[PDB]
């Protein structure tokens, strides 16, 4: 029953009832918050067996005979776990995969650009040198005397062609106001002050042949940066209409609020 | 009843049995480790409501407004809760200071050495300087000649007075075999190769009025380095003679072997 020993020691023994009293207490809160997102997830993003039994036989292979090793190194003890453990990780990848919109897709279907750049320490040279560049100056001889990017001083400031969330964003929008020909103003980044000029402006496939690179690289994107694993967490769990009943778990979703 | 739900979401109900059935598979084991350890502490090493309330008062004086705040950051919701906590940390102290053992402070009641060294990248210099010192070269000039050491090739090899444990053991051991003006042969150490005079010879005062320093010393020595905090867990654990009934803890303290 609940008055009997779970655990025997010469510091003494642990009833079931204080074990499980005590296990709730630490654990209940955490418990259930996982427990909630598991089932949020499987209910909003299903998963096949196939995606599962196909991603378990390429470890497999690839572990060899350190799986058996590895498999009991992550609180699983069966192949069907080590399948929830898949399975959850694949739908939390499709929720973030769902957070990409049109409008996000849209914003990046733009020409890669081929630039040239002087990069200086202060904003008094920067002035400086877009005056010399006004006065009808050589862009590249600019380069060539007062660049400090030891990569492109030699090579009148050429950079190799980019496009969308390459760069740093001042860098970036600065860069698709310009016309070929056209020079920026100073933009600071953390190397300093930059002049940028447009030497080129690559051609663009039609939009319905680029949406699908484009959403599969924005894809990958958020899957790598965990900013978007704690919005994709928090939306889900504020979108679930959360009502906890067990007094001692009220406030598991306390700080859910944002 | 254990039918009944504890939430609600639109991805659906979870019931209580299904809710601590998850709970126990993934934290019993955490939870009964935590537990016992717990119950030996308090068995083994008694702490006083005293040491605990003045601990509690001392840190309600430091953190002022900003202790309210604190105390609901470590799963704590009472006084009584956050004393619970302090008063396992006081007698996990006691357990490591209760590791110190007469020979170990006896080890240490050496006297403090004065010496003088010289520091090279390679051991054929050193046998070279070792050589130059058997024929009578002035230790000092050499020092001045070939020492690497910045902070003592100006001042002859001068050190400041050392003692036990504040030394790299092949560094401390090579001195305390040294006689006043003998050398030693050259020491390996991470940054190369040693030669040691002995100097002076500090007087130490009786061992019966030295012991209680050197207690505290390695009392405070043991409780930073975190090598015995895992020691003494391991030990209290196998001096506890574990014996779990409970099919799933059976494997809790499986990695106790040792």
């Amino acid at each position: 029953s609940n008055a009997d020993n779970i655990v025997t020691t010469k510091s003494g023994s642990i009833s079931e009832s204080d074990f499980n009293k005590k296990l709730k207490e630490n654990y209940g809160k955490q418990n259930l918050s996982e427990m909630v997102v598991e089932k949020v997830l499987h209910d909003k993003y299903k998963v096949t067996d196939e995606e599962v039994t196909k991603q378990l036989e390429e470890l497999k292979d690839k572990m060899g005979d350190n799986f058996n090793t590895y498999m009991e190194s992550n609180g699983v003890k069966n192949e069907d776990q080590l399948k929830e453990k898949l399975k959850l990780t694949f739908a939390f990848e499709k929720a973030i995969k769902a957070t990409v919109t049109e409008k996000d897709i849209k914003d990046h279907y733009k020409p890669k650009l081929q630039v040239s750049h002087i990069l200086v320490k202060d904003e008094k040279t920067a002035k400086e040198i877009k005056e010399k560049l006004n006065s009808g100056e050589d862009f590249a001889a600019l380069a060539k005397q007062y660049s400090e990017d030891p990569g492109s001083k030699e090579k009148g400031g050429e950079l190799s062609e980019f496009g969308p969330g390459m760069m740093v964003k001042e860098f970036e929008d600065a860069a698709y106001k310009l016309e070929v020909g056209q020079l920026s103003e100073p933009v600071k980044s953390s190397f300093g002050y930059h002049i940028i000029k447009l030497t080129d402006k690559k051609e663009l496939k039609p939009y319905e042949e680029e949406k699908e690179n484009i959403r599969k690289e924005l894809e990958q994107q958020r899957i790598q940066d965990p900013q978007f694993h704690q919005q994709v967490t928090r939306d889900l769990l504020k979108n679930a209409d959360i009502k906890v009943s067990d007094k001692d778990l009220k406030d598991t979703f306390k700080e859910l609020e944002k």
